[PDB]
């Protein structure tokens, strides 16, 4: 009813300082937002690993799911992940002048197979006060700053926990290099 009145107010609020070329948004990595189909309650977002991160300077694809309640409970959120066969599909159709997103995330508190986001990482932080844009915030500053508290990917996790950085950094610039294309 009023909900759809917030979410409303707030995704305009990051349209406008998204389509701008200095506004401070720029710096937090968030690239795009808008409705996943013709609701207010399914959306699609595009971030930008952040600086001096292995994550930096490629985009992945976000989906976000609002509960009935809000703003009293966080969204649910999940990165965009394909199938290999998919991906190599979609690589066919690229252009070398194209938007390139990556379709795999390797990181401690990513289900790597689905996508999903420990429900811990928001559970702990959220409150009323929080927008949308905070939230996508909040990811960004996950992809740099890792939980091993709640990993819902092992290896990653465990590489995190023995202080390997190399093997680390190799792995998100091996999954990168290959697992992009366009759209």
């Amino acid at each position: 009813a009023s909900t759809e009145k917030r979410l409303l107010k707030e995704y305009r609020a990051v349209k406008k300082e998204l389509t701008e070329k200095r506004s401070p948004i720029h710096d937090t990595g968030i690239v795009d937002l808008h409705p996943l189909e013709d609701g207010l309650f399914r959306w699609s977002a595009v971030i930008r690993g952040p600086d001096q991160s292995p994550f930096e300077d490629a985009l992945w694809k976000l989906e976000i799911d609002i509960p009935t309640n809000y703003p009293l409970d966080p969204p649910k959120i999940k990165f965009v992940v394909f199938g290999e066969e998919k991906i190599r599909q979609l690589q066919r159709k690229t252009s070398s002048g194209a938007r390139k997103v990556c379709y795999k995330m390797p990181h401690p508190n990513v289900n790597f197979k689905t996508g999903e986001i420990c429900l811990d990482i928001l559970q702990q932080k959220w409150s009323p006060a929080w927008t949308l844009q905070s939230a996508l915030v909040a990811i960004v500053v996950l992809l740099a700053n890792p939980e091993p508290l709640s990993p819902l990917n092992i290896d990653m996790a465990n590489l995190l926990k023995c202080d390997d950085t190399t093997a680390y950094k190799d792995l998100v610039h091996y999954y990168i290099a290959k697992y992009s294309a366009y759209e």
